[PDB]
């Protein structure tokens, strides 16, 4: 789901829409929120209503809107889940990162905005957080287990604002990444945050998931919120 009428145009002229969750209260910072593999979803629906009940007025784009705008797909249907893998195999990472930095912008420029932007994302959007990070468009960047992330170990002297990272520490249908490589890699740069979560794998934070863990979800989430709050006026 999105909500009516919202269109963001990125780099390119390429527009997509976006679900969007005005603040309880303004001025308010803006959390854009990067999708994981099923689009803009329950799931992402929930972080929304999450975010606003903490404080934050929140974006989430629609970062399948170059393929098939509007996707919003189930996880506990297999059918779904096998579309979900599609479009995630045929995802262009880069256009990802220019249509969040897009949404930020929008983010920044919305009335309720406090003129700070966070960005938290899951899986898929936790690994665009990190690319996000390195490019630098956001004040504070999250990512929940984000995948491929040790692939990308060279940009980590290119973070020059906060990021942090959850990591499930079990392989469950994506592996784990190499708790070594991470850890060495992101020590070199003071601004990234890392915690592992050594009883969760990947999708720990979703209760709809086979991969759901109460304590880690709720830990990572506490860290989410503490790392977000300086956003907060």
């Amino acid at each position: 789901m999105l909500t009516e009428g919202i269109s963001i145009q990125s780099y390119d002229g390429h527009t997509f829409g976006a679900l969007v969750g005005s603040p309880a209260k303004a001025p308010a910072p803006v959390i854009v929120i990067a999708q994981d593999i099923f689009g803009v979803n329950a799931f992402m629906r929930e972080t929304v209503s999450w975010l606003v009940d903490q404080g934050y007025a929140a974006v989430c784009p629609d970062l399948y809107a170059r393929q098939a705008p509007g996707t919003a797909l189930d996880p506990q249907d297999e059918r779904q889940r096998e579309q979900a893998y599609k479009l995630w195999q045929a995802f262009d990472m880069e256009a990802g990162v220019g249509d969040l930095e897009a949404a930020i912008r929008y983010a920044r420029h919305q009335p309720y905005s406090n003129g700070k932007v966070g960005l938290v994302g899951y899986s898929l959007g936790g690994a665009l957080a990190f690319l996000v990070a390195a490019k630098g468009y956001v004040d504070r960047a999250v990512g929940y287990y984000g995948v491929g992330l040790e692939k990308q170990l060279n940009k980590v002297p290119e973070v020059k604002h906060p990021a942090l990272f959850h990591m499930g520490g079990q392989d469950h249908f994506v592996p784990a990444p190499s708790r070594q490589l991470i850890t060495e890699g992101f020590g070199a740069n003071p601004l990234l945050q890392v915690h592992w979560y050594e009883e969760a794998g990947h999708s720990f934070a979703r209760t709809s998931s086979s991969g759901y863990v109460a304590s880690a979800a709720a830990l990572a989430n506490e860290r989410t919120l503490d790392f977000l709050a300086p956003l907060q006026s």
